[PDB]
């Protein structure tokens, strides 16, 4: 009741998420369109340097937003990682 | 009758062969619309218009038509950001299927 799955989730995986996220822009701006993220945290996120500062940034914010949006950004991954993935092989080509 | 080589332009070329490919699978338009817009390869009002396109393979059909008739460049960054698109949470991919 005070535990939360999809928080922990992001908890016991900082390093594997800063580590192997790419890009966090669509990430953000999806944030903001689902009014998840205010204007305000999205200028939080850019006044970060490193591309690992902003995972690790978007991922505090996250976490702090509660299990709501701590899950929609799980979902958010999960779609971004499928979009483009059937056409990968002929992208390699 | 003649094939002029400067009017050929092998990045539209590629987007036109490859429609349905692309149309039947991209499942999301968002991320590509936003990085247009940001690298002003599409204008807000662009973005307008594919916003008001009801289903995602309408919406890529609507992208596709937009970006081939800006011509080589635009079609060549667009390429490029499917690739980066395609690679940007690659890894993460194991972990997220479970």
């Amino acid at each position: 009741s005070e535990s939360h799955p999809h928080i922990q989730l992001l908890k016991s995986n900082r390093e594997l998420l800063v580590t192997h996220i790419r890009n966090t822009q669509c990430l953000v701006d999806n944030l903001l369109k689902n009014d998840y993220f205010s204007a305000e945290d999205a200028e939080i996120v850019c006044a970060c340097p490193t591309q690992p500062d902003k995972v690790r940034k978007i991922l505090d914010l996250v976490q702090s937003k509660g299990e709501e949006v701590s899950e929609f950004f799980l979902y958010l991954l999960q779609q971004l990682a499928d979009a483009y993935v059937d056409l990968r092989p002929w992208l390699l080509e």
